[PDB]
């Protein structure tokens, strides 16, 4: 509260181990839905079932200018992308197996760096 602080968790690196993080996803050979933003003129249905499409560069773009205000918000348009996966893809399809595949990975590398 006012003029009461919990003792100030070091944030100076986030910023680069997101960075990282995200470079592993990236190369992940399993990434490859995920890469690019979905083309919402050759995909049926996913402009309108998908309120929020989110993908691995448009994240590289936002971390890389600035608009994540901390590592939660990162964390949160990482998991969009595979929840937006989930809502689309069945289990048992390459993309939806994929999908569980980075969800994995990348909550792994998220507790192993920050918790």
């Amino acid at each position: 509260s006012m003029s009461v602080k919990k003792p100030k968790r070091d944030d100076s690196k986030d910023l680069a181990l997101c960075s990282m993080i995200l470079t592993e996803m990236e190369t992940h050979e399993d990434a490859w839905p995920f890469l690019l933003p979905v083309n919402l003129k050759l995909v049926p249905g996913y402009k309108k079932v998908i309120k929020k499409p989110m993908d691995f560069s448009t994240i590289r773009e936002k971390l890389s200018s600035g608009q994540y205000p901390n590592l939660e918000t990162f964390a949160l348009d990482v998991r969009l992308v595979f929840d937006n996966c989930e809502t689309f893809n069945e289990d048992d399809s390459d993309i939806g197996r994929a999908g569980h595949n980075m969800r994995k990975y990348f909550e792994k590398k998220w507790t192993d760096t920050f918790k």
